[PDB]
């Protein structure tokens, strides 16, 4: 049965993603609680792109339990409004409501095994997130974690330039992908994600860079300029410049100094420099720090 935007009431605004303005509503006949993104199509040049049509169709037949339900799409003139299953907060909503307390370890060590699961499966099924930031990490109350707001090789409909897309996108941005690299792979996921596993440990992200030469300069003064000893062919790709500036390694005891050897060592592997010494999503979740995992409750507060 064919829904339509009149049955559906605005409750709030609840985030900003790449396609701008998510908001959460209520579906007025069976007073279900929904999440709704909205996509301005530009039926200009020639119209639809089936390029772009088939990324998107490889993210629909995705069925993970750490992956987002999507539960309805609504077609009008030159809109797109896709309805999708609720969920109580984001990571960075939750992240800034524990920044005093911080988000207690076996929690981040559970959300971080789930996200390593919901890649896992993204990455054998030949799709990629390319945009992860904890505004697109959803959590609920029963302590799942589940991706969000996926980003397309190939544009599809109107851009919208937000903060989020233009500047937070960078701060969790695969140094490959910095660099101009020809085709990345899904490391650049891991890359993301092992940022993200630092700022639920330190309640601070870990690269906040404004542009990518800042971002790539940010990098470098932490984990060290990388070199063709560190990373074979560095020097050799688009956008490397002999002239970047030489900064030394710093240690993650310094980095993210609550981590224990089990928890540096996952790290180092998913931000190494080297898409291919990269830690793969499927191989960390069998890494010792994961020993322990279990799967509690947050403790969410509005
Ligand atoms: O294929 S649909 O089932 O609509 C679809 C289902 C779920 C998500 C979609 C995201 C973008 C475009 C779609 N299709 C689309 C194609 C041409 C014009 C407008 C929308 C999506
Ligand atoms: O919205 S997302 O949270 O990524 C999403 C979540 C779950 C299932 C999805 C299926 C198709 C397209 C999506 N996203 C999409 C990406 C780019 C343009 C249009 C739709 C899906
Ligand atoms: C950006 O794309 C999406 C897709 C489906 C979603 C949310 C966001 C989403 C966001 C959210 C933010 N704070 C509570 N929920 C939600 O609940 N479901």
């Amino acid at each position: 049965s064919p829904e339509f935007m009149e049955n559906f009431q605005k409750v709030e605004k609840i985030g900003e993603g790449t396609y701008g303005v998510v908001y959460k509503a209520r579906n007025k006949l069976t007073g279900e609680v929904v999440a709704l993104k909205k996509i301005r199509l530009d039926t200009e040049t020639e119209g639809v792109p089936s390029t772009a049509i088939r990324e998107i169709s490889l993210l629909k037949e995705l069925n993970h339990p750490n992956i987002v339900k999507l539960l309805d799409v609504i077609h009008t003139e030159n809109k797109l409004y896709l309805v999708f299953e609720f969920l109580h907060q984001d990571l960075k909503k939750f992240m800034d409501a524990s920044a005093l307390t911080g988000i207690p370890l076996p929690l981040i060590k559970s959300y971080l095994f789930q996200l390593l699961q919901g890649l896992a499966f993204c990455h054998s099924h030949r799709v990629l997130h390319r945009d992860l930031k904890p505004q697109n990490l959803l959590i609920n109350t029963e302590g799942a974690i589940k991706l969000a707001d996926f980003g397309l090789a190939r544009a599809f409909g109107v851009p919208v330039r937000t903060y989020t897309h233009e500047v937070v996108t960078l701060w969790y941005r695969a140094p490959e992908i910095l660099l101009g690299c020809k085709y990345y792979s899904t490391a650049v996921d891991i890359w993301s994600l092992g940022c993200i596993f630092a700022e639920m440990v330190t309640r601070r992200a870990l690269f906040p860079g404004d542009s990518e030469i800042d971002q790539l300069f940010r990098i470098f003064r932490t984990l060290g300029t990388p070199d063709e000893v560190v990373w074979p062919g560095v020097t050799s790709m688009p956008d490397y410049k002999p002239s970047f500036p030489k900064w030394a390694r710093q240690d993650f005891s310094k980095v993210v100094p609550p981590l224990d050897e089990d928890g540096r060592s996952l790290l180092s592997q998913m931000l190494h420099y080297d898409p291919n010494k990269r830690i793969s999503a499927k191989a960390a979740l069998a890494h010792p720090f994961f020993q322990d995992v279990t799967k509690p409750v947050p403790h969410l507060r509005l």
